[PDB]
């Protein structure tokens, strides 16, 4: 179980030390260069609640997932965890509510107090 994996075996990437963002690194990138904020980062993704109730993929869109990082364009945690990231490299995210969609969470979509888990690939970043 993907999500469980990411529970034992995950890097806890938080400043504050609070397991709210947790990392396996799944496949290796490139380089030592890791994008900086406002870089332009390119992805493709594949994500759900960890209840296995809602699922999406930048497939599913037939492209690939363009955002600027550390902009707030996305959840806290992307904007942590896609910065821990090479060229290239595939990791695995669990997250708790704090770092994504909190006790409003976002309806329908993301209930109250929703875990979420991705997988994600990096695939270029290109500055400011
Ligand atoms: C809460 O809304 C959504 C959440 C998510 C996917 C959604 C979505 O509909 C707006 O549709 C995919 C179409 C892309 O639309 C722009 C995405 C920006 C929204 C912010 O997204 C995020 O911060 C993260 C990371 C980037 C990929 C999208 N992600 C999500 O949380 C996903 C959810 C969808 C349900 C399963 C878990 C992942």
């Amino acid at each position: 179980g993907a999500p469980a994996t990411v529970t034992e075996q995950g890097e806890d990437i938080t400043s504050k030390k609070d397991r709210g963002v947790l990392k396996i690194v799944k496949r290796v990138g490139n380089g030592e260069e890791t994008p900086m904020i406002g870089d332009k980062v390119y992805v493709h993704y594949k994500g759900k609640l960890s209840n296995g109730k809602k699922f999406d993929s930048s497939h599913d869109r037939n492209e690939p997932f363009v955002f600027s990082l550390g902009k707030g364009q996305v959840i806290k945690a992307w904007d942590i965890g896609v910065a821990t990231m090479k060229k290239g490299e595939i990791a695995h995210l669990l997250i708790k509510p704090e770092y994504a969609y909190g006790s409003a969470g976002s309806l329908p979509k993301i209930p109250s107090n929703a875990t979420l888990f991705f997988e994600i690939e990096l695939l270029d970043f290109k500055g400011e």
